[PDB]
């Protein structure tokens, strides 16, 4: 009707709108707090606007300055993962389009769900601490007060004081560094973002950061120790950027920097404008996990330019991005590779539907997050059910060239806007008006609103998948007399991508007999492989098949890195295996204070502790 964001307690975009944020703050590593001022330019959309509501979580409100003086504010009671509402009394009754600056001084709790503060022990260099944010989905409200909904877009400017030996970086173009006036011993790093973004894309890192040039508009940022390994790993970036512009239109953000974060960073990447954050688990040393870079580049259009209006429509962000990602890798390595990766995607979707259950609400494409913590709903479903829909539609409407024309125009039309599934679908019909009859063969109700597997499977080239299936199946159906025929030559012609897919297929049918999984380690030596995607699935397969020797390997992987994609299922498998159950829980209890806060709360929920 007139859409409301159910994950926000803030006044909606239909009442007022944040157009800009000015951010002055200092990063205190001893108190583990961000202190400062957050000045919001807000614009009324109705007449007689006498007060507005902002989202907060564990925020200490020092003062709220409007037009020079101090004003009357009022924090409501805590509302769970959502935090507490901050209703602000305005001294002037605002009328249509009239703007106002609400300057709000503030401190962040040390247990901010947006932030992980690391000690020197937890870093590579061992001598300096570190900070990083991760605002998506609704954690920006835990760094500063805001309409913490992606239905609102705002430019922002920032100045941030940090210990003089550490570097700050933000999701913005760097606007110079200068010694701090108020107290030496600290620099003040300055930042500006002229493209209006949703607040989930505001982002901050602070640490012993060096850089390295790997393309005309790209430096990799990490700690001394990883900088070199990473320059090698993400060399393909500029070439990916070029393809992405041919598919998406002009890359408008100015810079595309990459930041390789500490092992505890909870996702494969986060698409922070001008500075993409990635897991060091990408550092396989052969560029084989560069699809993740492809994916983050693509968010510079689908996500960051065209944005889900609410998190219910999150598939728009991820479905499109995965579609662009797979085009990028297709251009670089061939159409048969794009189909290989698309089919694996369907396989991940099958695992998601089986894990949640086929009638589960989070297997729907468009969801309802009323009273659900977004972090708990998060999964592969919006990624792979979304991709599957786009892929099916590509095939139905006359193929990738024709569908990529829809894509670029879709991006062009909704650029700098926040939109829903209906905006997307209404534009699909508009663009493809000469094929409306074809569009009406789509079971829109099933695809969009029904749980489980999609009602139709797309068509996939098999070239590269067949070798994975033959071998997965040989193992799944092996008896005693087959075990001596397996041999390291079985892998002679398989890429790392195919080893991974082979293990993914085998894992779908776990458990295998213990003797079989031992034999697999003997002929193939998967223990020696450091590729995190491969090691992950191999250790799942081992634990789920009751192999005790895999226990210390799986505990090591689950705690020495904390990308949730790997950490969560390794903990869960370890907990379901009777031999490792107690050690899994104890390991969790002993690590949970030095863990990222969203990851710690999720692993705790998975392990049914507290
Ligand atoms: N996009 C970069 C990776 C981080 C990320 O996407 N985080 C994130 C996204 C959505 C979310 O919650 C909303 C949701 C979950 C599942 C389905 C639909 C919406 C929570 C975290
Ligand atoms: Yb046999
Ligand atoms: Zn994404």
């Amino acid at each position: 009707p007139e859409i409301v964001d159910t994950c926000s307690l803030a006044s909606p975009a239909s009442v007022c709108r944040t157009k800009h944020l000015h951010l002055r703050c200092s990063v205190d590593f001893t108190r583990r707090t961000l202190t400062g001022t957050a000045a919001l330019t807000v614009q009324s959309q109705e007449d007689n606007l006498r007060s507005l509501v902002l989202d907060t979580k564990d925020l200490t409100i020092e003062k709220v300055v409007i037009n020079g003086q101090e004003v009357k504010y009022a924090l409501g009671e805590r509302q769970s993962y959502k935090g507490s509402p901050m209703e602000i009394s305005l001294p002037i009754a605002l009328s249509k389009n009239q703007e106002i600056v609400i300057e709000i001084s503030f401190e962040t709790s040390p247990k901010s769900s947006a932030l992980q503060w690391l000690t020197p022990e937890q870093t590579s260099g061992k001598e300096h601490p570190y900070l990083f944010s991760q605002c998506q989905a609704i954690h920006c409200r835990a760094i500063l007060p805001c309409q913490d909904t992606p239905s609102v877009k705002l430019t922002y400017t920032a100045e941030v004081s940090v210990p003089k030996e550490l570097v700050a970086l933000m999701s913005a173009i760097r606007d110079g560094e200068t010694p701090d006036p108020e107290d030496p011993s600290r620099k003040i790093y300055k930042f500006i973002q002229k493209v209006p973004i949703p607040c989930y894309l505001i982002a901050l890192v602070v640490g012993a950061l060096e850089s390295r040039q790997i393309g005309p508009r790209t430096l990799v940022w990490s700690e001394k120790e990883q900088v070199e390994k990473s320059a090698y790993e993400f060399s393909e970036t500029e070439s990916m950027l070029k393809i992405a512009e041919d598919l998406g239109g002009p890359y408008v953000w100015g810079q595309y920097d990459l930041l390789v974060l500490p092992p505890s960073f909870p996702y494969g990447g986060m698409e922070n404008p001008c500075l993409t954050f990635v897991t060091p688990t990408l550092l396989a040393g052969d560029k084989s996990l560069s699809n993740v870079i492809a994916h983050e580049i693509s968010h510079s259009w689908t996500g960051n330019l065209v944005t889900n209006k609410t998190w219910d429509h999150f598939w728009l962000n991820e479905g499109h991005t995965v579609y662009l990602e797979r085009h990028i890798c297709g251009r670089l390595f061939g159409e048969k590779f794009r189909h290989f990766n698309a089919l694996g995607g369907w396989g991940e979707l099958q695992n998601s539907v089986k894990t949640f259950g086929e009638t589960h609400p989070f297997t729907k494409l468009v969801v309802d997050l009323t009273d659900i913590d977004p972090d708990v709903a998060y999964s592969s479903v919006p990624y792979e059910k979304g991709f599957a829909l786009l892929f099916y539609l590509e095939q139905l409407l006359g193929g990738p060239e024709i569908f990529l024309g829809f894509l670029k125009a879709y991006v062009e039309k909704f650029s700098y806007k926040s939109i829903t599934t209906d905006d997307w679908k209404d534009f699909l019909y508009s663009y493809f008006k000469d094929k409306v009859d074809v569009l009406n063969q789509v079971d829109w109700n099933a695809w969009l609103y029904s749980p489980g597997l999609p009602p139709i499977k797309p068509n996939y080239d098999m070239t590269l998948t067949n070798a994975c299936i033959a071998l997965s199946q040989r193992w799944i159906t092996a008896k005693e007399d087959d075990l001596n025929s397996f041999n390291a030559t079985d892998l002679k012609d398989l890429s790392s991508h195919q080893l991974n897919e082979f293990l993914a297929q085998t894992l779908q049918r776990a458990p295998l007999p213990l003797g079989h999984i031992k034999r697999m380690q003997e002929v193939y030596n998967f223990n020696a492989i450091n590729n995190s995607e491969i090691r992950f699935r191999w250790l799942r397969l081992c634990i789920q098949s009751k192999w005790e020797d895999a226990i210390p390997l799986a505990l090591k992987m689950a705690t020495e890195q904390g990308r949730m994609k790997f950490t969560r299922p390794l903990f869960k498998d370890l907990a379901a295996f009777d031999k490792s159950h107690d050690q899994a829980v104890r390991t969790y209890q002993e690590h949970k204070a030095s863990m990222h806060p969203v990851t710690a709360m999720l692993v705790g929920k998975d392990l049914k502790v507290d």
